[PDB]
């Protein structure tokens, strides 16, 4: 039973046929049970351990390498040598990197609590019902409650389910709906139906939410719907259907494996077809073992040079560092690879109160009827100084201060304000200053009658906390607050039915004092008053005290209007229902226009800022706030959102006029909006899902569970630090400090890290095609092979590993924010930065492969070929070339692999200063500009020599120690690069700038 709000007390007794004195009998409840299913949300069966390591080598690029671990086992196997200390080292070490890099992969779900999970903290283990086995109360397990039974809660209770109320036991009952929205201020429930059968929860006002808590009071309802039939249960299903995307970042990379993954095996491909010659040797000759085994060994080699095994860990790191880094501004980042789409956000829909505002209300201005005469009208307007809750200020008129006391229709406006409240002031000790007890439109209320001091009240005598609600105090004297009618939607305004306090037998005197929106308010007036005179309200003076409303809401002031009035005559208290809300608008009619208050809540001291700083990066902002639309476009442009004259007919919407467009409008709507105003339930959903139809990247703010749908769908799903603990676990990022300013230091810090990143990722994908000509070239000169998989690896995992990290740290571009939103479809390195480097890889080939054939034929310490052809022959089944010579072993020495190895270890380590810069000379952006860097490539070189002479190392690597003159070689084919890059460098900044 869905619609029980909107049916009667009897109605919803009868459609579960049960009895509101004795309940659910054991039969009923069974067979309700065996209906609706216990009442609990569903259980997640995370993924398992193993199934996601399984899903991870599920990737093309992973398996092309295990793959090579296993072609890798079975030459470790079918070999015969001394090496055998070392001859599994390969294919153990390869499928080693697969473990450690599959897990790091995976340690993007271990610890991240979801909402769909933390829903669980709100349903508690036990409710209260009463059942026909029974005359007294019995606490059962909330899972076990039905639809259909009778329950209770009193002050301190968690509702246990969807409850429709049948009667309240205590005077006033008061939940606290916080759970659901953010706000504090528990709401007042009664009895009486709601007609509108879709109405929103908060005009439920006589339904208890499953995960609400009971403030204040005792009540008995019926159960209407439990378990994913509540309204938390609707909002964990959304949730459970909302699919989550890769990162725009995630995404190109693994595409970037589907097309390493083609070429990897082209290339194994095209060495094939070179050694297809091989078809015309003699079968009485060579070997079919020794080609196999060659073409085998190539291709492993030829797998592990192409994939950077250290990709993996670099991202990751950079990503761990870069969300600590984030946190020092207040973005705490929960997922890792969020630090990255973060960058691409295009954009912000920001909730107004307490993000783009303080949410510290202020009265600043006031006005009252000065007195009417024929047509001719005057009005009292005011000012007032402080924007603290403090008591500390001054009201004045015509910038000139006046006393408050000296004016009639201040006194009563002064009354109403302090009795038609809620709220008070308080000061508190350790931080020396007055905090707001309640509502923070109410505080300021009680603040603004402290500073106007309408009755002279000596106060400069009392200390701090004694003057805070002095000058109240006082006018809560002059009347006895006999019941207080709450403020509804509905009628958009409340009141409360005070008597005289020194008063025996007076049956006339009582007061009614309404406070609420102007325009309602305003309407149930038939006379205005003026000093303690008081005459009939008059087309007139409604336009001229409409106007001053409309001026001060939608002016450069966006202030919060509140009309206040008082019922003179009010009905008699036994002709007053106090318990039907849909009467109280009737109870407050035929009023008298006392005053006007308008209030600010200001805007945050650096929003302005960032919101031009969004401007510039090409980056939306979307507001979306409570105020009406007049003061939200007002409000939009006092922050500059909107341009003070520019036209915004179709750029502001509120939640009303969006659903009166068709589904296409909406659409349309979400793209050029910028403001919406008093938006529904399932609105914020619904612009994120617009807004990523056109491909955008969005960012939207909020909390409490009403909005963990919307911060799910969207990319950058924002709570706030004080949000609820639902919201969190829900969103992206949090704002430690509430701030919208936060979130846009957070994006420029993405968009540092993307660009590093994009800086490392060229670094180390050189580094592969380097290596990956370099095989191919010892294969199509049929040279003996210069570099193998195990030295490899270390270096795509360590040596060119700690630079990567260390390009982490590369200074920020001065215009990272003055440029659009990089594109989700945007490439990583292609065009010029595929030319520019893969020129620096095929030198990087061509370099190691020329250093290992330099020492074969043009060392010292070398067994001299030169031009003795390496390739024509290495069979040595003829030893010809080599008459009186008895060694054909050299062919395999460690001295020419070890110049290759130095080679590439050296133009790395160049390169990686050469990466300081995109396109920046190194003149201009020195080596030491990044000491990281510096630091990372001694901790390399240095360990080049680890590996070179710590006895183990040297040989496991198949490595010798390099001459003080043969080193000399390396960094004769190694510096080189530097002037290479500056080259291509050069050539983008001056002939490819335009
Ligand atoms: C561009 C591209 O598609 C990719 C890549 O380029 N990479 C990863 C990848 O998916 C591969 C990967 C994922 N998990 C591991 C664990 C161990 C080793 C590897 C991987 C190799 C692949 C890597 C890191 C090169």
């Amino acid at each position: 039973m869905e619609a029980a709000h909107s049916k009667s007390t009897e109605e919803c007794l009868a459609y579960f046929g049960v009895s509101e004195t004795t309940g659910l009998t054991p039969d009923q409840v069974k067979r309700h049970l065996e209906k609706y299913g216990h009442n609990e949300l569903p259980a997640e069966e995370g993924k398992s351990l193993w199934e996601l390591v399984i899903e991870q080598f599920e990737d093309l690029l992973v398996r092309i390498l295990l793959l090579a671990a296993c072609i890798s086992f079975v030459l470790a196997w079918f070999e015969e040598g001394e090496e055998t200390i070392t001859a599994f080292v390969e294919p153990f070490v390869i499928l080693l990197i697969l473990i450690a890099n599959a897990i790091v992969g995976v340690w993007q779900e271990r610890n991240a609590e979801n909402a769909i999970e933390a829903l669980k903290e709100y349903e508690p283990e036990m409710g209260k019902v009463y059942r026909a086995d029974r005359k007294s109360v019995q606490r059962i397990k909330a899972r076990d409650i039905v639809p259909g039974d009778i329950v209770e809660v009193a002050v301190g209770d968690k509702v246990p389910a969807d409850i429709r109320i049948l009667s309240i036991k205590s005077t006033t009952l008061r939940v606290d709906q916080s759970i659901l929205t953010g706000e504090s201020v528990s709401v007042i429930k009664h009895t009486e139906p709601v007609p509108d059968p879709r109405a929103v929860n908060q005009d439920k006002k006589n339904m208890l939410f499953s995960g609400t808590n009971i403030a204040a009071g005792k009540a008995l309802g019926i159960v209407a719907t439990t378990g994913v039939s509540t309204e938390i249960g609707k909002i964990r299903d959304q949730m459970a259907a909302t699919e989550q995307d890769k990162t725009p970042l995630q995404q190109k990379l693994d595409e970037f494996g589907e097309q390493l993954s083609k070429v990897i095996s082209l290339i194994c491909v095209a060495v094939w077809l070179i050694n297809i010659g091989h078809f015309n040797d003699p079968v009485h000759g060579g070997s079919w073992i020794r080609g196999a085994i060659y073409y085998f060994k190539i291709a492993v080699a030829l797998a592990v040079a192409a994939i950077p095994e250290g990709l993996p860990a670099v991202i990751t790191t950079c990503l761990a560092l870069g969300t600590r880094r984030m946190a020092k501004k207040n973005a705490i980042v929960r997922s890792l690879p969020s630090v990255e789409t973060l960058g691409c956000t295009s954009v912000i829909c920001s909730d107004k109160t307490g993000t783009l505002t303080t949410n510290q209300m202020s009265v600043c201005k006031m006005f009252i009827i000065d007195k009417v005469d024929g047509d001719f009208c005057s009005l009292n307007e005011f000012s007032i100084t402080g924007s603290t809750y403090a008591p500390e200020g001054e009201v004045l008129k015509n910038d000139k201060p006046i006393r408050s006391g000296q004016f009639d229709g201040l006194v009563e406006l002064a009354t109403i304000c302090a009795l038609c409240n809620d709220s008070s002031l308080d000061f508190n000790e350790t931080k020396g200053v007055y905090e707001k007890v309640g509502e923070a439109t109410e505080t300021a209320l009680t603040t603004l009658v402290e500073k106007m001091n309408v009755f002279n009240t000596e106060v400069r005598n009392l200390s701090k906390v004694e003057r805070a609600n002095a000058c109240n105090s006082v006018i809560r004297q002059l009347m006895k607050k006999e019941f207080t009618l709450e403020f509804s939607r509905d009628r958009k305004s409340m009141s409360v039915y005070c008597s005289p306090a020194k008063s025996s037998r007076a049956a006339v005197g009582n007061k009614m004092f309404v406070k609420g929106a102007p325009e309602g308010v305003i309407d149930r007036c038939n006379y205005v008053r003026v000093g303690t005179t008081r005459v009939p309200m008059t087309g007139p003076v409604k336009e001229k005290i409409l106007s001053v409303i409309k001026e001060w809401g939608t002016g450069r002031d966006t202030l919060r209007c509140l009309a206040l009035a008082t019922r003179d005559t009010p009905p008699k208290r036994e002709e007053m229902v106090l318990d039907d809300s849909s009467r109280f608008m009737e109870y407050e009619t035929d009023l008298t226009f006392v005053g006007v208050v308008g209030m600010l809540d200001p805007p945050r001291k650096e929003v302005m800022g960032s919101i031009q700083l969004c401007r510039d990066a090409g980056i939306r902002v979307i507001m979306i706030t409570g105020d009406n639309k007049g003061t939200a476009i007002a409000i939009c442009r006092r922050i500059g959102i909107f341009g003070e004259n520019e036209e915004v007919a179709d750029r502001a919407y509120t939640g009303r006029e969006f659903d009166d467009l068709p589904l296409a409008e909406q659409r349309e709507a979400c793209r050029r909006a910028c403001c919406f105003a008093r938006v529904e339930p399932s609105h914020k959903s619904k612009i994120v899902e617009y807004l990523q139809s056109y491909d955008e990247i969005t960012a939207m703010t909020g909390d409490g569970v009403n909005d963990a749908p919307a911060l799910k769908k969207a990319e950058i799903g924002i709570a706030m630090g004080s949000g609820t603990a639902v919201a969190k676990t829900a969103s992206e990022m949090v704002l430690a400090d509430d701030n919208f300013s936060t979130i846009v230091a957070a994006v420029e810090e993405g968009r540092a890290i993307y660009n590093n990143m994009k800086q490392f990722i060229r670094y180390l994908i050189s580094s592969n095609v380097g290596e990956v000509v370099c095989i191919f070239l010892t294969a199509a000169l049929g040279l003996p092979e210069a570099l193998i998989p195990v030295q490899l690896l270390w270096v795509n995992l360590v040596t060119d590993g700690l630079p990567a990290t260390a390009l982490g740290f590369n200074p920020p571009d001065l215009d990272i924010m003055d440029r659009p939103p990089r594109s989700p479809k945007e490439p990583l390195i292609s065009g010029w930065l595929f030319f520019r480097y893969m020129a620096i890889g095929g030198y990087v080939g061509a370099a190691t492969v020329g250093a290992a054939a330099w020492w074969f034929m043009y060392a010292e310490d070398g067994p001299g070929v030169t031009y003795h052809q390496l390739t024509h022959f290495m069979q040595c089944t003829e030893d010809h070339p080599h008459f009186e010579g008895l060694d054909c072993e050299i062919f395999e020495a460690p001295e020419p692999m070890t110049m290759a190895l130095s080679v590439l270890v050296t133009i790395e380590m160049c390169n990686a200063l050469n990466s300081l810069s995109e396109n920046q000379s190194l003149m201009r952006m020195p080596p030491w500009v990044n000491i990281w860097l510096l630091g990372s490539i001694c901790l390399s070189m240095s360990l080049h020599f680890l590996i070179l002479y710590v006895d183990p190392l040297p040989m496991i690597f198949k490595l010798k120690a390099l001459d003080l003159t043969q080193w000399l070689m390396v960094l004769k084919i190694s510096l080189p690069v530097i002037g290479l890059d500056e080259i291509l460098k050069f050539i983008a900044r001056n002939y490819l700038e335009g």
